[PDB]
């Protein structure tokens, strides 16, 4: 049997069958559950992995049994006995990014996944080349405040060389420099490629929020030093619709996340570099990068200046707070014209999500912890909606800090 | 083989090694998490009972004591004469503490060693039964300086009925539903309700009408009684600073008192030992209240508060919420009942992770029912990986009785 999965808002009941298409493992058995752990973790293997990769791409496109799917899964098949690997189609690399940010258990926003711009970078040559590829996608993407969801595929991993590696863990972060006392200018998210950067030559500064350079590395080279354009890199100033104070806490965050340090994994090709980027939902930086006590930790200022009873805990003080900081940044998004989702809106999106992927396979993977999101979390649909986590390919991966 | 488990707001690290212990299994596979589900023989009866009387005495530190093999021998002996066995009322006392220290979704558990436990196993008959209840309710609310307790009616045994409380809380709002379809009331309730409207309560036509006591004494229909209304303090609420929150009319209970989960201790079965605490503020003003199935207010509030609701990018939920949790707080703190902010109540679980860290390599905790549902990265439960896994003594889940 196949696990029945019920939403108690509603009443209900779906049954996740595409979950026992898992083919690699989680942290979890019969005797613990460690679903909250942030971290879980041969031309034999390498085929069948490829084969199934084939066979999704053949009943995406409603050709499966088809003289073209047998022939390129021949093709397929002679390639990696003569070579030990193959190359993707192009269009299996667009097909294959794209399922990889489907198959992706902790996003909430993939009701998007069918838009997504690929941007085949799989003939770079040089950490310069590099550059100009990533400064293609994040003017792409940025669209001047208008954001559009894109991937950048650099060459994929092969033997007998060196992998294509961004150190940073985004294209945009705010430097964080190691006071003396242990303590912290800027984000301490981001002390450890921060001095790294230094490390490399980069001259720093000393704001809450110097966007760092970025460090490039192509194969079998050390990482080289690129700075940003400044103009390429939209800004958000924060303001509060009627805590006029508030602007003069001088807080910023910047327009486009893309994170840069994860592996792409398509029909068993691994792509060491491939940087992708949507849009915030405004939780990430209300809360976590504004609010978490080990990121920049404003909260008790911002109460203060809010002039709530901060001495004892249940004036909710910290809930106050936390809320108008949200309403910050969705209101300076907004008004500087840069597209934001709220979480209300975000999660209410993912439950179309969830409903299309059960008609279209039978199931989504989802990570409960993390789709739920950071504040009002009951107050979303998502909260009461049972979810079951495990992992499809082709997926992104965490992968190891290349120093 | 021992699960490493990090606080990322710290950089702290332990390992699980009670996870090893884990009597029972739980849903989740290498293939697939389930942990977000909300419902995942005399020698099987023998080595439970061995087990768990093995467990007292280790925590007792007299074990392969001779009062350790005294009782061991004596409880073989009980089930080879009648199939089942008694527990001393030591043991009894130390089952239900386990129990609930044992019980990963609660938050509550640094107050696990303080449980007042009444044993109720000399019960016959239902009017018995609602004398026990009513001893418990006034003890539990000691005039809204709440105080945890149990009390425990009779095991199940074989051939014989059970013991059973039909409501899933000793106090529950009546739910009607309507020619309109929705629901007066808690909807939560509509099936108790329409069961004590059979069993011959005349519904009352209000949004919280205490409902009655539905008690099954084994293989006799239902008994309905009714509660003294002395016996059940309410909480009008209001806000401290909206002046117009007093009369929406609002009100909740003090006693959160949970009458339908089984207790398990040592291969023995109690169906019905309803236990009780203190309310922690969200489970009122943002799941009872707040939820699109309960009283579902928020958007009443919302409009009071003239919040802009035709936009979710205001966060008018999120303000009218806090401001509905501010309203808990503040009425019950006036009322004098006990009653704990999720700040406080998750800075004393994280207390509680430590101390069993120490006490005994670890403690299964829920993560998803721990973290509030309201400010969850505000609390420090949130940043801590948690291990879920099932120890025996323990709660659980069981069928409806009818
Ligand atoms: C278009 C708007 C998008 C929104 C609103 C969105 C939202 C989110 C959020 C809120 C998270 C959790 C992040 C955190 O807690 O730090 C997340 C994670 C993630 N997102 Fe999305 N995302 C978007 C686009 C994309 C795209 C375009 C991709 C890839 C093509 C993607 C792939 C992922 C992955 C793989 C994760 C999980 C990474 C991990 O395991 O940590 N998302 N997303
Ligand atoms: C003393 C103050 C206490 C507080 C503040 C507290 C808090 C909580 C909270 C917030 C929950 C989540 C329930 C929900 O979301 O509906 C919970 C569940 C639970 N509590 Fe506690 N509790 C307390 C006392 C107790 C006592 C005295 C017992 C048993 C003797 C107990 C056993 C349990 C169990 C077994 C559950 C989970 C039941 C389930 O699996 O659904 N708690 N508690
Ligand atoms: C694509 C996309 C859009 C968005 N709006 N947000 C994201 C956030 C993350 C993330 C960042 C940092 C960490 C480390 N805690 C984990 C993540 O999942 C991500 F990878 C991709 C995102
Ligand atoms: C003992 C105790 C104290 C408290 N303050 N709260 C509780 C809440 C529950 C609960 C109620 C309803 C449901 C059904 N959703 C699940 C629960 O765990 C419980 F059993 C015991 C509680
Ligand atoms: C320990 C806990 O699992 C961890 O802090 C998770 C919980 N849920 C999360 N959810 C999201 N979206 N992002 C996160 O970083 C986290 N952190
Ligand atoms: C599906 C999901 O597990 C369910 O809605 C859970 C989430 N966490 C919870 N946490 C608590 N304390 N109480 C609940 O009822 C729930 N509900
Ligand atoms: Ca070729
Ligand atoms: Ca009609
Ligand atoms: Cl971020
Ligand atoms: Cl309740
Ligand atoms: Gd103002
Ligand atoms: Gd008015
Ligand atoms: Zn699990």
């Amino acid at each position: 049997k196949f696990p029945r999965v019920k939403n108690w808002e509603v009443g209900s009941i779906t049954y996740d069958t595409l979950s026992a298409q898992a083919q690699q493992d989680g942290p979890c058995t019969p005797r613990r559950c460690l679903g909250s752990l942030v971290f879980p973790r041969a031309p034999e293997q390498l085929l069948s992995q490829a084969r199934d990769f084939i066979n999704q791409y053949y009943s995406s496109i409603k050709r499966s049994g088809s003289q073209a799917h047998e022939q390129r899964l021949q093709e397929v098949e002679a390639e990696v006995a003569a070579t030990g690997t193959y190359q993707l189609r192009e269009s299996e690399l667009v097909f294959g990014a794209k399922q990889a940010w489907r198959n992706a258990p902790r996003c909430v926003g993939r009701i998007q996944w069918g838009k997504l711009q690929v941007f085949d970078a799989r003939d770079c040559r040089s950490a310069q080349e590099m550059f100009t590829y990533i400064c293609n996608h994040i003017k792409y993407a940025t669209n001047r405040g208008n954001l559009r969801s894109a991937i950048t595929v650099f060459p994929q991993r092969c033997p007998g060389r060196g992998d294509f590696r961004i150190w940073n863990s985004q294209l945009v972060r705010y430097a964080g420099y190691r006071q003396q006392d242990g303590s912290v200018r800027g984000d301490p998210a981001n002390v450890e490629i921060t001095e790294l950067c230094i490390q490399h030559g980069w001259t720093p500064g000393n704001g809450r929020f110097d966007v760092l350079p970025l460090l490039l590395q192509a194969p079998d080279e050390p990482p080289e030093l690129f700075l940003l354009p400044p103009e390429l890199v939209l800004e958000v100033p924060l303001e509060h619709p009627t805590l006029e104070w508030f602007a003069a806490l001088g807080l910023r965050w910047y327009a486009l996340p893309a994170v840069s340090n994860m592996l792409l994994e398509i029909g068993g090709l691994e792509f060491p570099a491939a940087p992708f980027s949507g849009w915030y939902m405004s939780t990430e930086i209300g809360t976590r990068n504004l609010c978490d006590p080990h990121r920049y930790n404003i909260l008790e200022d911002v109460a203060v200046c809010m002039d709530l009873d901060t001495r004892t805990t249940s004036s909710l003080w910290k809930d106050k707070a936390a809320v108008e900081i949200n309403v910050a940044v969705l209101h300076s998004y907004q008004l500087a014209k840069v597209t934001i989702v709220d979480h209300h809106a975000a999660t209410a999106s993912f439950m179309k999500h969830l409903e299309n992927e059960q008609k279209a396979r039978g199931g989504c993977p989802a990570d409960w912890a993390w789709i739920v999101p950071p504040i009002s979390g009951s107050l979303t649909p998502v909260f009461h909606q049972e979810m079951v986590n495990y992992f499809l390919s082709p997926a992104f991966r965490y992968q190891p800090d290349p120093w």
